[PDB]
């Protein structure tokens, strides 16, 4: 958008998302070129009546996934891991991962891009069971140790949680070092996002938005790659804006990288799961690609939901145009009724 009515551009959109939505409570986060929009509303904790805040903590859900990829592809430029790697390279000593044959094996792109063949999660956990919890890393290998994978890697995508886990224990594998200090070390430490965690303080706790289907405040190691991550929309607004150019910096090197995609629908077989913000018409490393159709725009995005929270991000980067919002659910809340408002607001931007 022209910066002359960027700002009035997301008033048109704002409130009604929050409304339509059914938010408890919601944050904004509008970057267009050399433009910022911030936009808070509704309450951190029902009937408090306190506005949510730039430093206010949030479960950014699945949009954990876009730094898992993030940090595969960094770690694949340093030459410690390819995207080619089967997933047993990085398996503890003498445990077997399953592969559907011989010479196709689970490779770690297959874990980004939700074609691995794995199951959404890991099977016969506790039916009631904190956000972010189980299964556990060690869980999880003893269970692979023993899984059948009965469809081919490459075929069919299904999202998946566990294979995005698995992603993030083989890359803290080839790293040496644990999952927690490549997220610092890749991500957090070098853009000052002093509130993104998967082991928030009490003083960060304290802080956590609460809606309908709210968790306890916790160590969330456990989904390191799929969805645990804390953080705040002052902490994405600084990882989002390393996708995006404007007068003050260039995207970060790796951005390109990060954001290239590797199966075209018409490339799958079946998709499960990867429509929830509209048709998916490619896939990339976690970032889903939806063609221009519509009033809408080409848009890369990732959806999240978890312990009470929403997440959505909406990217023109050729434009360079991000959004982010977050929400705290009630009982109402149609995850969609907040997502397609922002596809409309970012159709809206671009003109």
């Amino acid at each position: 958008s022209n910066a002359l009515l960027t700002s009035q551009i997301v008033d048109q959109y704002a409130e009604h998302i929050f409304y339509n939505s059914g938010a408890v409570g919601m944050a904004l986060v509008v970057i267009d070129n050399n433009q910022v929009v911030n936009r808070s509303f509704g309450e951190t904790q029902p009937g408090n009546n306190i506005r949510p805040r730039p430093d206010s903590l949030i479960r950014i859900a699945s949009i954990t996934k876009l730094m898992t990829s993030e940090i595969m592809v960094k770690l694949a430029d340093d030459g410690i891991v390819k995207l080619t790697d089967p997933l047993k390279k990085y398996a503890p000593k003498g445990v077997n991962v399953p592969s559907y044959s011989a010479k196709q094996p689970i490779r770690l792109l297959h874990l980004a891009s939700h074609t691995s063949g794995l199951p959404r999660e890991q099977p016969g956990g506790p039916q009631k069971r904190p956000v972010f919890t189980w299964p556990t890393k060690d869980n999880r290998w003893q269970w692979l140790k023993l899984a059948k994978v009965t469809v081919p890697p490459g075929v069919k995508a299904a999202y998946s949680n566990l294979a995005y886990d698995l992603l993030a224990d083989a890359l803290s594998r080839a790293a040496g070092k644990p999952y927690a200090h490549l997220l610092r070390d890749k991500i957090t430490a070098p853009l000052g996002m002093k509130n993104t965690t998967l082991t928030p303080t009490a003083e960060q706790c304290k802080r956590l938005m609460i809606g309908v289907g709210s968790s306890r405040c916790g160590n969330t190691v456990a989904a390191a790659g799929s969805g645990g991550i804390y953080s705040t929309p002052e902490d994405m607004q600084h990882w989002m804006q390393q996708f995006l150019a404007s007068d003050n910096s260039a995207p970060k090197r790796s951005a390109k990288r990060e954001q290239a995609l590797y199966f075209q629908r018409g490339d799958l077989v079946s998709l499960k799961g990867m429509d929830v913000a509209g048709q998916a018409d490619a896939l990339g490393l976690g970032w889903v690609y939806m063609a221009p159709k519509a009033d809408l725009p080409g848009i890369m995005q990732k959806t999240g939901g978890g312990g009470g929270f929403i997440t959505y991000m909406a990217m023109v980067p050729e434009k360079n145009i991000g959004v982010f919002v977050v929400v705290t659910r009630s009982q109402l809340t149609k995850f969609s009724n907040m997502s397609d408002g922002v596809n409309q607001l970012v159709a809206e931007l671009v003109k």
